[PDB]
């Protein structure tokens, strides 16, 4: 029963929106876990196998 007659636009109801209650969710509880399985997966994956073949080339850099 929250009054407020006719007219009624809610008003301030961004306390009720993605503002603080989501982003704050963690932060420092939640982010060392998705990072962790990312880490594993986001670059000890490749991302390699070129640097390395990237001092040998064999060559000169070039292939006109």
């Amino acid at each position: 029963m929250e009054e407020g007659g006719d007219f009624d636009n809610y008003y301030g109801a961004d306390n009720q929106s993605e503002c603080e209650y989501t982003d704050w969710k963690s932060s420092g509880a939640l982010i060392p876990a998705i990072y962790m399985l990312v880490f594993l997966l986001g670059t000890t994956g490749n991302g390699l196998v070129l640097w390395t073949v990237f001092r040998k080339k064999g060559h000169h850099h070039h292939h006109h």
